[PDB]
């Protein structure tokens, strides 16, 4: 199946970037065409059968999920905009600094890169605790635009990600602990 | 034609962001399914009618040419690897950290990325000085993998990227001073 050529492309490893922390490894997926391919796919036909065609813009998150964020959109015949770490882009911008417990979710947009009313769904590689896409769908609300969805490959249960992103919607391919 | 939906969605900011610069934003590219498209397709088309069935992987450097490498990859029927800024992938890794007169190239690869004699084609959105993409490519050369070429949206010809590559072939869509 689709799902089980992904599965088998999602590499671990213990005490990364900290002790305790177990790193998630999306690289494989990109190394395989077939599998980078199938996530492409399974994440697109279930925005499709979910939206419709309502969805406007796909966005996508820096840095990792500029590696699926325009695969994503082109595949839905949509433009990518882009959500990026703070002092990235150039222009005016809205930013968002929060500080969680764990870390930190800094990200900035364009202030022109939607217009009120346009309708995005967020996609990143992973979903943790939620504070950086939390933060994505802040900026975006500013700008007066409607998140309808936030997507990734891999999701974090336990950390409750889902929970903090309520009453937006998430969707991801594969869940760990 | 095709070039000319790459053209008319390049985006210039002066002053950014450090005074007597003018940054080129290829955020209008993404936002354009078509734009991005035709730019996807102009790099693939003429990677095959220059190396054939030759290359192995693309390579696409953090962050911006994240957005480009999957897409490309994709197109050509090929798996990407990554290249990161130091401290961002997990496991063993080579670095390669320069100090150019106007800025740092600092960049990282995973030691088991590539097996030696596998053949490379580096992405990014934009070349400037090729200080970066010559610092991937040192990492790619340690790897013992062979570097095909490596290729930009866009080329600032007036700081020299190109000789600075040479001996490594390079090619741009759109050239600026
Ligand atoms: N265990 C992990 N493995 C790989 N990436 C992670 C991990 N935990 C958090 N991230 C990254 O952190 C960002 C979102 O985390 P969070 O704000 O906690 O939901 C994304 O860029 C994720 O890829
Ligand atoms: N004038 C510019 N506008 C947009 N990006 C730039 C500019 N100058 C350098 N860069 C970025 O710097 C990196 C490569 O620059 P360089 O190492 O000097 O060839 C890439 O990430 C480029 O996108």
């Amino acid at each position: 199946s689709e799902l089980q050529l992904v599965e088998q492309r999602i590499r671990s490893f213990p005490d990364f970037p900290t002790p305790g922390v177990v790193f998630r490894d999306i690289s494989p997926v990109l190394k395989d065409p077939a599998s980078f391919r199938a996530a492409i796919g399974l994440l697109a036909r279930h925005l499709k059968a979910t939206h419709g065609g309502r969805i406007d813009y796909i966005a996508g998150l820096d840095s990792r999920g500029f590696l699926f964020g325009p695969s994503l959109a082109q595949e839905l015949g949509l433009g990518c905009v882009l959500i990026r770490k703070q002092g990235k882009l150039p222009g005016p911008t809205l930013w968002a600094s929060y500080s969680l417990e764990y870390g930190k979710a800094e990200l900035e947009i364009q202030k022109d890169a939607l217009e009120p009313g346009q309708r995005v769904v967020v996609v990143d590689d992973l979903l943790a605790t939620g504070g950086t896409m939390n933060a994505a769908c802040e900026l975006l609300g500013r700008l007066q635009a409607e998140v309808l969805e936030c997507v990734s490959l891999v999701e974090l249960t336990s950390l409750k990600g889902r929970e903090k992103l309520a009453p937006v919607p998430f969707f991801s391919l594969l869940q760990y602990e």
